[PDB]
DNA sequence: GCTGATGCGTC
DNA sequence: GTCCGACGACGCATCAGC
DNA sequence: GTCGGAC
């Protein structure tokens, strides 16, 4: 009847935790963790001397937070915890307590860390925890549930009780439980591999937590023939990055497939008869948008008939896509709408086959899949599709598709071995991916000007990490420019050392931002930073992105997709900017493409 | 309804 | 060679203040 | 989705 997790105090997996993450080594994290796990086993072994539902899963799933599936979201995250605080606290609102917890990524040694900034807040403002792990889930469930049901003062009362029954410290692991980010210092693969042999392979076919408690109670018990089922959520395959120049030996030297890379969303889709279940690429369930049956949904009324008559169970893997009737082609994930929430038409593209009736094809190869895919439904255009897998053996013929992708402004191509088995969760293994970003010289890149500066958190706490970068007006000759209109924000590319570096050199210019009162050699957008610098002080970098897409965000009208930084420009000078007429004539170039030059 | 904040999924 | 948080874009939903 | 880097 009653369960192990409603006799732990919670306050002892905080000292598990909080051992973990101090301990240095691998080794001595695991030990940590095995103490704990152990200590679980053997308490319920004695609880239930003799059917049974109760499991490790209490306290796995806040130790795996991001693995979380039954609960539903907060609704929470370090702005509104610390709103919340500051209100049940009742902090002064403009204390310094109150806005270190607003402003956590401003320093003021833990700038960027929220939950240790509000433990040193709590600290003298708090009673040792008295909650056991089941009552601490039971809160969190009632957080989630009224956040859902939309009543904020029942929030403000379920997280109250936990503010009240719990020391400082454990209140610094509830924060990092509901952020859902714990920095144990150690990965989930090894906390599976502590737990079972199995646990790991469990979960890239269930992605449900309770399911790997539940069933791998038993660190000795090994299930034998771990599979795709139906109506469970498997991480889907995934693709690695082709090295061009050996595609012929990544393909075993054999025949391989070549087939478009589709910019939609990824959605595996689970039918029984009348009974239809979706799945996004990270296990949320799209049922209600999709349809669960052949009178519902955005897609499934106009599939239903699509399936052979013969076809009763079906897993299938594909591309959610947005499809224009008018145009009979397909509108790129991205702007002006989002097919997970719909004049177009939902379009399912599919390119695999996982379950037909009383037959699982995970072990079968890619191209008996495909055989058993091209006659288990009759594809209808626009609605639901299969991708074509053209045949090829050579180099020269991935070069070419690749160059009729960048043509056609597609976003690239996938490569697959014929005889590759269906391995969930893996990247690579048969699958590779090609795109033009991936290939030296073919993006056309963009020499842009820091003007705004963004703290860090995390790890890159304490300096400014991310970026708001701007074009240049065209200046008369011999002039140089004097207005910047913003372009994108920025925040990867450098290493810790070159952001370090840019950090200290730009540190004496960085000046604070007033909404209220701007620069005017910088016009923003909707995007205001939160600390500008004058252009003439600033320094060029290099932007490599995927393509100009339309934005409502910066002065430009247009951001840039998958944005990094490729080089610090420290050879060019600030007035070396990019004007907006390059911009425009990098937009119109290849319909905001910055890939349209083939490879040789 | 609009705008700006804020959060949540996708990529 | 793998895996992860820190970053980028979006649409949509929700909220408070107007 | 990419990125550098811890692992
Ligand atoms: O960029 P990435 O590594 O996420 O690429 C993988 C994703 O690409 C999408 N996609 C589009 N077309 C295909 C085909 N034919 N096969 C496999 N994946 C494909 C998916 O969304 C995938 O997750
Ligand atoms: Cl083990
Ligand atoms: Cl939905
Ligand atoms: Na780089």
């Amino acid at each position: 009847s009653q369960t192990v997790a409603s006799h732990v105090p919670f306050a002892d997996l905080c000292s598990t935790l909080e051992r973990i993450q101090k301990s240095k080594g691998r080794a001595e994290k695991i030990r940590h963790f095995r103490e704990f796990l152990d200590s679980w086993r053997k308490f319920h072994d004695a609880l239930h001397k003799n059917d049974v539902t109760d499991s490790f899963y209490p306290a796995m799933r806040l130790i795996l937070p991001q693995l979380e599936r039954e609960r539903m979201a907060y609704g929470i995250k370090e702005t509104m915890l610390a709103k919340l605080y500051i209100e049940l606290l009742n902090l002064p609102r403009d204390g310094k307590d109150a806005l270190k917890l607003l402003n956590y990524r401003t320093p003021t040694g833990d700038a960027g860390d929220f939950a240790m900034i509000a433990y040193f807040v709590l600290k003298p403002r708090c009673q040792k925890g008295s909650l056991t792990i089941q009552q601490v889930n039971d809160l969190l469930d009632s957080i989630a549930s009224n956040n859902s049901a939309k009543r904020k003062d029942l929030i403000k009362k379920s997280l109250l009780q936990l503010i009240t029954q719990s020391s400082a410290l454990e209140q610094k692991w509830l924060i990092r439980m509901i952020i859902k980010d714990l920095k144990l210092g150690v990965s989930q693969q090894t906390i599976f591999s502590v737990f079972h042999n199995d646990a790991a392979e469990l979960h890239n076919v269930t992605t449900d937590l309770e399911k790997v408690c539940r069933q791998l109670h038993d660190p000795s018990v090994g299930l034998s023939d771990i599979s795709i089922t139906l109506f469970s959520a498997f991480k889907p395959m995934l693709a690695a990055i082709a090295d061009i120049e050996h595609i012929e030996k990544d393909m075993k030297h054999q025949s391989f497939y070549i087939e478009t890379k589709l910019d939609g969303e990824r959605m595996q889709m689970h039918k029984d008869g009348d009974v239809y279940k979706y799945f996004s690429r990270n296990g949320y369930n799209y049922t209600d948008q999709f349809g669960a049956s052949p009178t519902e949904g955005s897609l499934t009324p106009f599939i239903h008939n699509a399936f052979k008559a013969d076809i009763q169970i079906c897993i299938l893997d594909g591309e959610m896509m947005a499809y224009n009737p008018n145009t009979q082609t397909f509108m790129q994930k991205g702007t002006k709408f989002d097919i997970k929430r719909m004049d177009l038409q939902t379009c399912y593209c599919v390119f695999d086959v996982l379950m037909v009736n009383n037959k699982k094809l995970g072990h079968e190869t890619l191209r008996k899949r495909y055989e058993i895919l091209s006659s288990i439904f009759t594809p209808i255009p626009g609605r639901i599709e299969i991708v074509q897998k053209t045949q090829a053996h050579t180099k020269n013929e991935v070069i070419d598709a690749l160059n009729e992708a960048i043509d056609k402004r597609e976003e690239g191509i996938m490569v697959k071995q014929p005889l590759s088995i269906y391995k969930p969760d893996k990247r690579g293994e048969g699958w590779l991916k090609i795109k033009p970003e991936y290939v030296s010289g073919l993006m056309d890149e963009l020499d842009i000007l820091i003007v705004g500066g963004y703290w860090g958190k995390g790890s890159r706490g304490g300096m400014m990490s991310h970026f708001l970068c701007a074009v240049a007006e065209k200046p008369p000759p011999g002039e140089k420019p004097s207005v910047f209109h913003t372009l994108s924000r920025v925040g990867s590319g450098c290493t810790m050392k070159e952001l370090y570096d840019l950090g200290l050199k730009l540190a004496k210019y960085w000046k604070p931002f007033h909404r209220k009162a701007p620069p005017s050699s910088i016009l923003c957008g909707t995007e205001k930073p939160e600390v500008y610098i004058e252009p003439c002080n600033s320094v060029i970098v290099q932007i490599k992105a995927a393509e100009i897409v339309p934005s409502d965000m910066y002065k430009t009208g247009c951001t840039l997709r998958f944005p990094r930084i490729e080089k610090i420009r420290d050879d060019k000078e600030w007035h070396e900017c990019m004007t907006l007429d390059d911009l425009e004539q990098l937009r119109g170039k290849a319909s905001g493409k910055l890939a349209s030059k083939h490879l040789y």
